[PDB]
C-alpha cells in the first residue's frame, strides 16, 4: 500500500492519496473529521502536488498503473484528466 | 527502501523520512549539518506534508505497515498520534 | 514504476519524477507543453522537494538505489550533488 499527501491553506486542509490493489482513493481533512474523496482512478503508484490560486485550491494527483503514468485535475469543480504525458 | 522528502522557509528546512525494512527514520536539515530526527515509527511506506504557522512548523507523516496507515504529528513538542483513518 | 510531484509558483510550474528500472528522469511543465528536463540519474525509488528563494527555484531530489539515498540539487545552474547521508 503506497500513499501521498499533500496540504493547504491555514486550517490547513489535506489529502491523502492511498494505492493499494491498483486502485487509488483519497482521504480529505478540513478541520473536522477525515473523509473519502471523490477521487477514485486505477494505479499502483500515486504522487500528488496542488496550488493554490487565491482561495481555490488546484490539484494535480500523477496515478501509475504499470509503465503508464495519468494525470488527474482538481480545479474546483470535479477530477478532470489532464495533458501529461511521461517519456 | 523508500523516502518521503518536505521543505519549509527560506533557510530552507528539509526533512528526509526513509523507510528501510518496516522502520521509518527522519534526517534533517536546517541551514548546517544533516542530522538523525526524533521521528521512529514503525512501516514499510512513508508520505509526508507540512505548513507554517507563522515560524512554527506543522509536519504530518503518514506511516503504512501492511493494509493500515498510521498519522503522526509534529506542532512543536514531540511526535503524536494524529486521528487519520483510512477508508 | 514510482513517481514524485512538485510545484510552485502561479502558473504553476510542475515537475514529475520518475523512477522506472533504476532510472529517474523529469518530465516538465511551465505553462504550455510538457517536456523532458535535465534530470538523469539512478534509483528505485525517488522523493523531491521545493523552495523558492524570491521567486527562483530550489530543488532536491532523493534518489534511492537498493540501500543508500543520493541527494540531487537544482539551484539554478545544472544538477550538482547534495551533502545528504542516511542514518
Ligand atoms: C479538493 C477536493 O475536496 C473535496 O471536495 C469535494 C467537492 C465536491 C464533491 C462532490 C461529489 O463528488 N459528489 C466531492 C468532494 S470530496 C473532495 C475532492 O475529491 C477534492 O479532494
Ligand atoms: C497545470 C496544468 O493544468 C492543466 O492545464 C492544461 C492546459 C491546457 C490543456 C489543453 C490541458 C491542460 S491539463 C493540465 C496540465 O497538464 C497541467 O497540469
Ligand atoms: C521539526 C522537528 O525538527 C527537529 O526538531 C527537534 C526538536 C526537538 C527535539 C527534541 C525532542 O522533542 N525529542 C522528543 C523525545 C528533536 C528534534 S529532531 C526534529 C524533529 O523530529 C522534527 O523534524
Ligand atoms: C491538521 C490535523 O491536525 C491534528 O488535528 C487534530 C484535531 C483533533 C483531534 C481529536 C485530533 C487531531 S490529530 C490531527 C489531524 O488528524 C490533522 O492532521
Ligand atoms: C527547474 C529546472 O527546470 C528546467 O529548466 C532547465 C534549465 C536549464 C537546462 C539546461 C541546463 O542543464 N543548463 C543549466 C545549467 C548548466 O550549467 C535544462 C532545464 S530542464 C529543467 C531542469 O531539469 C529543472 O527542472
Ligand atoms: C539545502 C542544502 O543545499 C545544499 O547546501 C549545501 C551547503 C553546504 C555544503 C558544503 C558544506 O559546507 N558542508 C556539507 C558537507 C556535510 O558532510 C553542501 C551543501 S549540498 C546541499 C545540502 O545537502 C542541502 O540540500
Amino acid at each position: 500500500m503506497q500513499t501521498a499527501a499533500i496540504s493547504w491553506g491555514t486550517t490547513p486542509s489535506i489529502r491523502v492519496y492511498t494505492a493499494n490493489g491498483n486502485k487509488i482513493t483519497e482521504r480529505c481533512y478540513d478541520g473536522s473529521n477525515w473523509y473519502t474523496g471523490a477521487f477514485n482512478q486505477a494505479g499502483d503508484n500515486v504522487s500528488a502536488t496542488c496550488w493554490l490560486s487565491g482561495s481555490a485550491v488546484h490539484i494535480r494527483v500523477y496515478a501509475t498503473s504499470g509503465g503508464s503514468t495519468t494525470e488527474w485535475c482538481w480545479d474546483g469543480d470535479g477530477w478532470t484528466r489532464g495533458a501529461y504525458t511521461g517519456l
